[PDB]
């Protein structure tokens, strides 16, 4: 019914936030989107993001180093999305793409410039302000 999925902006030395796409596969280019995943059980939304964003880009966070952010609330058919979204700016790794998607370091003026899912559009818009 309800869906809990958390998702992180990342920010870079030039305050750069990371957007990820999924791979074009067998049709065509997807949106860009705040890489995060859904909160599984017995887990803290932090574990889950952290989990998410070591599967997805070997980025190793700690839980200190998540700050909340905002969340998005949208009614979809079938469910409702919960979206917490978290801030970080003090990470290690190097961002890669581990699950062959792409990757796009993004000046955090210039995020509306790319086509986003309609329920991160929303999350844009409170990191301009911030
Ligand atoms: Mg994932």
């Amino acid at each position: 019914s309800l869906l809990i999925v958390v998702a992180c902006a990342l920010l870079d030395q030039d305050n750069r936030v990371l957007l990820t796409q999924r791979p074009e596969g067998k049709s065509l280019a997807g949106l860009w989107e705040f890489p995060g995943g859904k909160v599984e059980q017995g887990e803290t939304p932090e574990a889950s993001l952290i989990r998410e964003l070591e599967e997805e880009l070997g980025v190793h966070v700690q839980a200190d180093n998540l700050f909340p952010l905002t969340f998005a609330s949208h009614g979809y058919e079938t469910f409702h999305l919960l979206m917490p979204l978290y801030f970080c700016s003090h990470y290690k790794g190097v961002a890669q793409g581990r699950e062959g998607q792409n990757l796009k370091w993004i000046f955090i003026n210039d995020l509306d410039k790319y086509p986003m899912p309609e329920a991160d559009k929303p999350l844009v818009q409170v990191l301009k302000n911030f």
